[PDB]
This record gives C-alpha cells, sequence and structure tokens, in this order.
C-alpha cells in the first residue's frame, strides 16, 4: 500500500499558514505558540521553516534556526499531522533538515532542543542533557487577579505569611542585562547550566545572542544588580488557541536562581507588570524554575495568590547533540 505521491520538502511561505494550522490541532494542550508566531518565523534571517508535503498537502513542519554566533542550530515546532503520524514522517523531515543545515551552515557544531516529555533511554543515548528546569503552570483571569491582589497581599503581610522582598530594576537599554548575563559568575551560579532559557529557546550567554534577545520585548527583574542571585525573565504574552474563544494568552516567566523567596517576589512583580495589559483576557502562566523551588512556588501561587494549578510537576529538558558532517 505505497502512497501514490511522494514526500516533498519545501520552504514554508505565508500561503501555507492555514494548511499548517490544520495539522496543529491540540498541540501542547492549547498552549501552542505557532499560530501566533508562524508569520514572524518567516521573517527571521537565520531561520528556515520546512514543510513536508504529500500530493501538495502540508503534513509536517520543522524549523531550524542558527544561533550562538553560528555554532548552534535550534530545532523547534516539529509536528506531523495526526492522520500521518507513526509512519516515520517526523524522522524523514528531521533528516532533510539536518542535511540542509550541514549544507547551508557548515559552521554549526551542535543541535539543541527543549522538551517537556520524559527523557527515555533513546534520548539519553543520542542527546546530552545541558540542564533542566521545573515547570509550574497556573491559570487566572487577569481582571479577577487585579481586583483581588491588594487584599490578598495585605492579608499575607498582616498574617505574617508573606511580605514581598525588595527587587531591583533591570534595563536592557541601560546596559544592565549585559552586565548580568555576560558575568562569568552569574553564568556559573545563576543560569541553569550556564544557559539562558527564554520561552523554551536556549541561548548561550553572549553579546551576539543578547542582540537577539533585545528585539523581543522581554522584561527582566533581579534581586540585586550588585550581588545577583535570582534573575527572572518574562516573555511578552501572545495569543494561544486554548479555550477556542480567542481570549487566552500565554505568559512565560523563566526564573534563574536558588532563592525561592526572591523567585516569589519577582514573580509577583512580573504579574503586577503584565496583568494590566491583559485586562479582559485569560492567562496561562508557566513558570520555569530550579526543580527544588517548585513546591514552594506552587504553594505560593495556590494559597498565597489564589491561582489555579493547571497540572502537576513536569520538567523542561535542554538537550544537545553533535552534528555529523
Ligand atoms: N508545551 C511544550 N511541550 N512546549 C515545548 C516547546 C518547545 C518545542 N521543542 C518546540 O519548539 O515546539
Amino acid at each position: 500500500e505505497a502512497e501514490a505521491e511522494p514526500l516533498d520538502f519545501v520552504v514554508a511561505t505565508e500561503r501555507e499558514f492555514e494548511e499548517v494550522l490544520a495539522i496543529s490541532g491540540g498541540i501542547y494542550g492549547g498552549l501552542d505558540y505557532l499560530p501566533s508566531r508562524y508569520h514572524s518565523w518567516l521573517r527571521d534571517p537565520d531561520r528556515t521553516v520546512v514543510l513536508a508535503k504529500r500530493n501538495g498537502g502540508v503534513i509536517a513542519l520543522e524549523s531550524v534556526n542558527v544561533i550562538d554566533a553560528g555554532e548552534t542550530v535550534l530545532v523547534e515546532g516539529l509536528r506531523v499531522a495526526p492522520w500521518e503520524r507513526g509512519k516515520g514522517v517526523a524522522g524523514l523531515l528531521q533528516r532533510f533538515c539536518s542535511q540542509l543545515v550541514k549544507r547551508q551552515h557548515p559552521g554549526v557544531k551542535v543541535a539543541r532542543l527543549t522538551r517537556d516529555d520524559q527523557l527515555g533511554p533513546r534520548e539519553l543515548k543520542k542527546y546530552r542533557l545541558i540542564t533542566k528546569q521545573g515547570i509550574l503552570l497556573v491559570r487566572f483571569n487577569a481582571s479577577a487577579l487585579l481586583a483581588g491582589l491588594g487584599a490578598r497581599l495585605a492579608a499575607l503581610r498582616t498574617s505574617g505569611t508573606f511580605s514581598p522582598l525588595p527587587t531591583e530594576a533591570v534595563s536592557e537599554a541601560g546596559g544592565d542585562v549585559a552586565r548580568l548575563l555576560l558575568s562569568p559568575s552569574v553564568q556559573r551560579d545563576v543560569l541553569p547550566g550556564g544557559t539562558i532559557i527564554q520561552d523554551w529557546q536556549p541561548y548561550r550567554p553572549s553579546e551576539s545572542n543578547l542582540r537577539l534577545l533585545a528585539a523581543k520585548g522581554l522584561e527582566w527583574r533581579v534581586d540585586s544588580r550588585a550581588r545577583p542571585r535570582v534573575l527572572t525573565l518574562c516573555t511578552r504574552p501572545f495569543p494561544i488557541p486554548h479555550g477556542g474563544d480567542g481570549t487566552w494568552r500565554y505568559l512565560n516567566i523563566d526564573a534563574f536562581g536558588s532563592d525561592g523567596a526572591q523567585v516569589q517576589s519577582q514573580l509577583l512583580w512580573h504579574l503586577q507588570r503584565q496583568a494590566p495589559r491583559l485586562v479582559g483576557l485569560n492567562v496561562m502562566c508557566q513558570l520555569f524554575l530550579e526543580p527544588q523551588l517548585w513546591s514552594q512556588l506552587a504553594d505560593f501561587c495556590q494559597v498565597g495568590l489564589g491561582l489555579e494549578l493547571v497540572k502537576g510537576y513536569t520538567e523542561q529538558y535542554l538537550l544537545e547533540a553533535d552534528i555529523h558532517h
């Protein structure tokens, strides 16, 4: 029962946007970023979005983007249509893209990717684990959160439960981001495996990548610019298909450091910064933090901030594998 027409690998364009959506049903439980990101991906100068087509119909997608000053290729968004899964399509698409990178980007030495699924033996054999972070996913209505937070945080103050610790501002334009991330000691003691993870995307801490990060509208927060120990990072919210009513946004916060109290205070700062912009909308807030801090922050979010836990503990894995020219 051979397929009548063969597989054709071609670079994605804006015309296939609706075809790509048709194969993306239920991806990441409705937290899929590609609906909101597909068009920007096409404008990225170091990125190649590859579609697998059978008889002219899109059935799979993979993106490869060269970062880390040309030494790394990040693999994102790998997906196959539900009705084409289990036939090795994702494997064939992976091989086409690996050859493309080796051909166009001879300087790439490693491939990198992030994932939340359990790392089976296969993974451990083909990939090195650079680092891993815990994942805390909560949901809330922005308006309801704002209307009740003052009372919530006042109770904590008087209750003696919690009082927000001081935090310090971080300005990219002012040069604070560079002075933090280019610090060898911050890279060693703060960053997970010496790596910046921003909305599932890993970057080596380098000026070249800092330029990429600066163009995304990220917001930073730190415990002390002089004595940095906890550094948090918020990605600008964007729409996700969850809910089907178009009201849901994905708020990604990456937390680097081992002081749980500072991760709490800095998470609260980001929430008070971002929720006003989300009035009238619903938010899926995913916090990535050191695994040992998870229970502390899940409680804080649940009991302290009246937030709803969407799912139990899971982990984000940063994987790396060499490129075999
Ligand atoms: N909820 C998740 N599992 N998100 C995974 C995002 C990262 C994934 N490797 C991608 O580029 O699509």
